[PDB]
């Protein structure tokens, strides 16, 4: 009652075995998700609504920028391998969609390294097998939910979130209701 299927979230109708828990697909590129993460800051409040034991992945996609958007999905890659992505992620935004300073594979690493990554990890790591790996394990991912755009994210690899049944108006209720959903999904 409270969530049906076709209202607040719809159910895969080719469900995908071996997803992770909680996955949450964007682009450096799509300027709503600038909205989720800066703004709205649903990343970081889902996670506070989530129960003990579940954890929440993002994946870059790269339809989205050409060229530049599948560097910076390798690049993303290397965020995760690294374990930096709690950091690296603003500057990313911010760089590309606001101060416009990313406009090539160096300035993103220029990035990288005013972070606090020596310019040896970061290029060491982006010719990595890990790097490569998951680059055609996020490929993987998105063509696998038959992705089309995002933001987005998938729950249990059988629940796909939809954003438009739910209160557009105050936008921390939005949050809160996007996040609750998020929950209960998780415990179904």
């Amino acid at each position: 009652a409270q969530y049906e299927d076709g209202k607040q979230y719809t159910t895969l109708e080719k469900p995908v075995a071996g997803a992770p828990q909680v996955l949450e697909f964007f682009s450096f590129f799509c300027p709503h998700c600038y909205q989720f993460e800066e703004v709205l800051h649903i990343s970081d409040n889902v996670k506070k609504k989530l129960p003990e034991g579940v954890k929440m992945t993002k994946y870059h996609v790269n339809f989205m920028g050409g060229d530049l958007g599948k560097d910076l999905t390798q690049a993303w890659a290397v965020a995760m391998a690294l374990g930096v992505e709690d950091k690296v992620t603003v500057p990313l935004f911010e760089g590309v969609q606001k101060t416009q300073t990313i406009r090539s594979a160096s300035d993103i690493r220029d990035v990288f390294i005013n972070a606090g990554i020596k310019g040896e990890e970061y290029d060491a790591a982006w010719n990595s097998f890990v790097v490569k790996s998951l680059v055609a394990q996020q490929e993987k991912a998105a063509a696998d939910v038959q992705l089309r755009g995002v933001p987005a994210m998938f729950v249990n690899g059988k629940y796909q979130l939809n954003p438009q049944g739910m209160d557009t108006s105050n936008m921390d209720v939005f949050v809160q209701q996007y996040a609750d959903t998020v929950k209960y999904l998780s415990e179904k």
